[PDB]
RNA sequence: CCCCCCCCCCCCCCCCCCCCCCCCCCCCCCCCCCCCCCCCCCCCCCCCCCCCCCCCCCCCCCCCCCCCCC
RNA sequence: CCCCCCCCCCCCCCCCCCCCCCCCCCCCCCCCCCCCCCCCCCCCCCCCCCCCCCCCCCCCCCCCCCCCCC
């Protein structure tokens, strides 16, 4: 019978990716510092002194979110999240210390962190800055409000609301994103941007992607943070703001399954088409392994876990093309730099889309009705 | 077969969401007192003279309210809901203790509560405020009755109730709801309003929306000690009004899936338009997941859980948009600051809805009858 | 129920005309000449005298086929065709005689008719011209052959292939489809174009177009005298091509009824819209009527019918719009000069009837498949 | 419903022809002679004069080969298809007298007819060729045998069996076909070319190319005689040959659909193109109006018929290609100077028939075998 | 990003039952005859036949993926 | 009372055909036998029986219809 003549590859491939008897270990090289819930406060205020801080210098902003991540966690889940990840890692303890220095000829009692990646004048400096430009901004408004202050309890949840864009954005490869990030963080958070003089969404975007590029294992322990943080029973509203900016980026890298769901959707006339009826069964095929694989799947691109590649639908030529010119029919396309492989049954797509618009559906009486 | 070209995004989140293998744990910051049965009494005892002052000062009676909640849970239990909420308390216990200090040149006794967050003065005050108003209106109608007295068993409740209806008001996202809420607490709670002199609406209110600001932590306390009020077997009058007002609460955030179940009722034409029919998938996605949730579900925008996005139909803007305008033709929809994202839709099923009650129904026999 | 309610305009109309118990009987004015069987030689005679003089004058081309058709057809069905048509004609009898004239100081035998409608010079000088020509074309090549003279007997019927030419373009309603005619006869013919110097295609179909405009009775006989010649047993090569060239012109006018067969044929999707099917049952209507009426039906555009306008797909404008949209998609419109009067149903139906040809066709797997 | 846009194009234009209320009557022209049973001994005669007469004069074959034909039929039957065809006959009476003339200085008796179409001379002077052929040939072989003379009374039928080739390849619409003719001669009638020394096919099937271009009247008697005379209950041997040589003719101009249904009974696939599906109703239309038109159809072409166009499968390009690729492929078109019109189906259909020789048929166990 | 409205609940009437009535009652041990069963003939088998025998390595192309908005 | 609007229609391209091909061809009479058919016994019926039988007139009331608008 010809219609035994079939190979199952995507379901093939992922058994053999999954019933793997060897593990590999990775060496992450510089040691990683792993605070614990001891130092959440401390991180937090932080985070809040580099708000506070206007015309501030963002350049630490990123690996400070991490830590204050890597803080909520606490140390236990931090180390298990690196070992999870197949890493060797330098678990590098974490405690508060003073430190003792004269600035202005005067005596000043500092207390600061043991961080092996952030060293003791970077957080002096901090502090610095933070206490000067408030002094300023008191003088300038006379008295303060909790509002305006770095012992809000969100100081390093806003950071991180800025990071969880960053991570909306990275699928794309490289730091094309960062205009959708900056115009996101002033749509969200203008209320914080109003509040806080040091907000800058493209300084912290910046260092975000910088420390993402750095240290690859920083993206797992954040996108690990993230769904922990999304599984509280809840939370502030900053913390609301995270998680629905986190849950964002779920099914990034993998927008073509929900246009082909789309195009299913609004039923385009050129799914009928001969070829993209002869690439329907691995089409199928590969919706199926989506599903089975189901939540995990949506965080592969970001992780860039090797299995996204069996999730791809342009290796389906002409059913591509067709879900792609569905897509810019509907006028939801924006910018998207995929391109089609199929130029006709793009534009066939396309044309059919817009007339579903204008003409509203078509019946198929056609064929005994 | 193109019906498999499917992905059920909703139930994929809540799975990731759901099993989350690493927890985090937040720190409330300041240390959180937790009384115990001991203290019920005296806490009554408080809210009693802050409801008997007249003109009173109502700064501190969202903290002495929750004090009061946190009392009838005990503080095991107490302790127990904030560890399962994820936070890293200290827990300071509450005893009661006498103080004696000289006014008006005479020795005097008062029996005040070890509380970090509320000092001895302010307790202080708020007895010789209650004193002395009791003074003046015993003076001017001669003898008093259980009725006018800080003794009654349900004075913190009737605080409570206050809280209740702010909780109800809370998912609007900030004060806005305050009319509201006064309007309801004049409605309810009017024989309350004539016999305590300090019950004013608008002041505890405002205490309450400051408490559940500042901290987040005791908006989860406040909704698990009024699941736990409302699973008795019975109380007073005042407990069912408390039960009455806080199960209003359930469901707040989460008005348009009502309101679809309502347009589905009524049997909206506009549900027949090719877009809603497009999205209808989706929607019974959201709303089997709801129904899956069930009980708890009910609390999400209110306790700010992350996984509320996850229940919104506005992601939908077709049938959001039909949904809306049966709701405003229906005449139900009142002051709803939601706006509807397509204009059209929201028109022709206003006015379909508008004629569902000058016309009663509409009968298919179109179509073979 | 609804389904009854539905109105039969077009077989209605049908019938109030064809149940008419009152007749007209309309006057030709002139009186019409009825040649016999006798004078039929002598008719090709003349026909073949125009056709062999080069530089000829047509004139009367158009009379003198006229002339020969009805002499085809005999004096007694010639004027039964013009009872049953309703005209009231002055049968004048045609018979041939003998004129005498001095020319060149010489005295000479003419045999002409007694043609009311062409007079004795016109005869005689068409005798001169053909003569000469002949004499000069003899000079220059010598000896002549059957095929270069007057007697043949089917130089009258070339003469009614160009008539047969210009009924086909008739349904045009002015001299637009010269040009056609023109290069359907230098196609066809091209041997005749050849063999005979006179035989102008241009000029001979101006007189054809004159004679039809003056004489609208002509084009009655002209059209049932191409019937009576196509129900014959056979003949020869130049009556083949007439019967050919005259059943091009079955249907004249009414290119809407093919062209909607054709965009059935060819499955256009548009076909399908919402207003294309509401106009579906009076369209079937319309159908029905034309399969009713047969083979008459054919030239009631080109006799000028009165129920031809029953026929029309025009007062249809949706279904119209995307028949000519799949007519002009398939590339053969040509310079069909109808417009459509619902643009987007003609450009969507002719998108999609283009792309019926690099994109084979379209399946209907979608809904169920 | 969408069945119903159809329009019988074919039958609607048959009915029209066929019922027509007026009638047509050409004008021969000439006389036609009109021979009896009497004389047709001595047209057999002539004939058999012509056939014996080596080197011989065939200028007149033609004409009294007509002429033995028409006196078979009869002179009733003759005259009864001549105003049948719907002509104007000069019926001439033909009958045998003596003509009395001295050659070679002697006196001379010769029977001869009565024919206005043929001279006296030319029958006397077709005597004297044959009596001194057949002087010399009785000196060159001594005697003569029943086989070497005008005697027979197969010899008239041996011309006409000359004139039954012309007729088959008469369709060709010129004499393109008398290679051919000579070809079916020679292999035909073979013995004949031995006994006959006259009997040269080629001056013979040019002299009825002439008469048939000449008279189109000839072209329906004879064919009426070929009917007749294959109708009878027995002859001869050559009257056999004649009837199968006649019935050859059959269906010529016709070829196509007896390719369309040998394409259809080889299964090509190009058959279920889209294009050959969308014209198969108006081809089955097509086949339909053939089969109720039965045995007269098959004598259109030869015969000019009017109705001849309506058989024509040309009208339809895609199944026309195909079934000329089929035809090419098998190995029978030959020289068919018919060309396709859509290049690609034809080579399709082509490519497709040579393989279905190599490699004998193809299942449809594809779909679900 | 999400969200945004309104809304305490309840309210009536109401005991139920009520009579009459013990049940039973007759007749009737069961069985009973005749009959042992079996009975013949018959070892089974018997031939021919080892099996195998050809041809044949397989493979060979192209291809990172992603990119929108929220 | 009813009715009340708008609206001529048409418009393109296109003669058709074209090849090959006489048919047939062998063998063959059929039948063949046997056979008359029938054959017996037998009349049928047979009794009893007339049928019917009573009671019974039927009916009985109330009630014109209609009414608007168009």
């Amino acid at each position: 019978a010809l219609s035994k003549v079939k190979l199952n590859d995507t379901l093939n491939k992922d058994q053999l990716l999954s019933s793997s008897k060897y593990t590999i270990q990775r060496s992450t090289g510089d040691s990683i510092d792993t605070p614990n819930y001891d130092v959440q406060k401390h991180i937090n205020k932080l985070c809040g002194m580099l708000l506070i801080t206007e015309d501030a210098n963002h350049k630490f902003t990123g690996l400070i979110g991490m830590l204050y991540a890597m803080s909520r966690l606490g140390r236990e889940d931090t180390i298990k999240i690196l070992r999870d990840a197949g890493y060797h890692v330098k678990a590098n303890g974490v405690d508060v210390t003073t430190h003792r220095q004269d600035i202005n000829g005067k005596e000043m009692k500092f207390e600061v962190l043991t961080l092996a990646s952030l060293t003791t004048e970077i957080q002096i400096n901090i502090e610095i800055e933070s206490r000067k430009s408030y002094k300023k901004m008191l003088k300038e408004m006379g008295e303060v409000a909790p509002e305006y202050r770095h012992d809000s309890p969100d100081c390093g949840m806003i950071i991180l609301c800025i990071a969880a864009l960053v991570i909306t954005k990275l699928a794309a490869g490289d730091r094309s994103g960062l205009t959708a990030v900056i115009r996101r963080a002033n749509n969200v958070l203008k209320n914080e941007m109003k509040r806080y003089k040091g907000l800058l969404p493209k300084d912290i975007a910046n260092s975000f992607y910088e420390v993402f590029e750095k240290h690859p294992h920083f993206i797992d322990v954040f996108v690990h943070f993230g769904i922990a943080q999304s599984s509280t029973r809840g939370g502030s509203r900053v913390e609301g703001i995270f998680a629905g900016l986190f849950m964002n980026a779920y099914g990034a890298g993998q927008v073509m399954l929900r246009w082909g769901v789309l195009a299913k959707s609004v039923k385009n006339i050129m799914l009928g088409h001969a070829s993209v009826q002869a690439e329907m069964e691995q089409v199928v095929e590969v919706y199926e392994y989506a599903q089975k694989l189901g939540g995990e799947a949506g965080f592969y691109h970001i992780l860039n876990n090797p299995k996204a590649s069996l999730l791809s639908l342009t290796q389906f030529p002409h059913f591509s093309s067709v879900v792609l010119g569905n897509a810019a029919g509907l006028g939801i396309m924006g910018e998207y730099r995929g391109t089609p492989r199929n130029q006709d049954l793009y534009d066939a797509a396309k044309a059919y889309a817009e007339q579903l618009k204008e003409n509203g559906v078509i019946n198929y009486s056609v064929l005994d009705l």
